[PDB]
């Protein structure tokens, strides 16, 4: 599976049934639907402790993975129950700047997504976590091309040496806390991972704040290969999902 004319989004259901679930994810958000719970409590981001080990080219995006054997970088409270820990983050982006986000606002595209992966820790592992409902926790944020972000130009130098598929180097005291919007505000709703195996054990937290990072800094994406080394060389772009159907499901605001 990929993201190529014939292995895209529009096959994956072929290996995976499931991508015509009934819990799909991304899918549109329209502010104008979304359901103010004033119930929803503030969202809880505790990422002091936190530790990066490493920079990985999975063939499908780059993942800066942290060491997730305790209660380190955690997210609770908002709509969720209990602690999920933080085992890595990645990021959708576009061959251009109107599109590579997975999810949209008002049908608005933006230049990438920023997702940051935590699972239930009730469950004990990851791959426990993954098989329930309510295994996973996934914190979108939105990223237009503006002004650059100082805290992602660590991620942008290393790039180079993580070029093609399979490769990997040591990513240690990277901060998250610098990717963050100055806002928590968020729209939550139940989905799936949007990638194969696709399982419909998320919980969606889309901030409504993006943050801004400079052309030059998404430009630096854009030179990844989803090809491994000495393989013709196809540009890691365009590696986001498309909508899926909202169908029986309601997205809450937190305002
Ligand atoms: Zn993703």
């Amino acid at each position: 599976w990929g993201y190529g004319k014939h292995n895209g989004p529009e096959h994956w259901h072929k290996d995976f049934p499931i991508a015509k679930g009934e819990r799909q994810s991304p899918v549109d958000i329209d502010t104008h639907t979304a359901k103010y719970d004033p119930s929803l409590k503030p969202l809880s981001v505790s990422y002091d402790q936190a530790t990066s080990l490493r920079i990985l080219n999975n063939g499908h995006a780059f993942n800066v993975e942290f060491d997730d054997s305790q209660d380190k970088a955690v997210l609770k409270g908002g709509p969720l129950d209990g602690t999920y820990r933080l085992i890595q983050f990645h990021f959708h982006w576009g061959s251009l700047d109107g599109q590579g986000s997975e999810h949209t606002v008002d049908k608005k595209k933006y230049a990438a997504e920023l997702q940051l992966v935590h699972w239930n820790t009730k469950y004990g592992d990851f791959g426990k976590a993954v098989q329930q409902p309510d295994g996973l926790a996934v914190l979108g944020i939105f990223l237009k091309v503006g002004s650059a972000k100082p805290g992602l130009q660590k991620v942008v130098d290393v790039l180079d040496s993580i070029k093609t598929k399979g490769k990997s180097a040591d990513f240690t005291n990277f901060d998250p806390r610098g990717l963050l919007p100055e806002s928590l505000d968020y729209w939550t709703y139940p989905g799936s991972l949007t990638t194969p195996p696709l399982l419909e054990c998320v919980t969606w937290i889309v901030l409504k704040e993006p943050i801004s990072v400079s052309s030059e800094q998404v430009l630096k994406f854009r030179k990844l290969n989803f090809n491994g080394e000495g393989e013709p060389e196809e540009l890691m772009v365009d590696n986001w999902r498309p909508a899926q159907p909202l169908k029986n499901r309601q997205i809450k605001a937190s305002f």
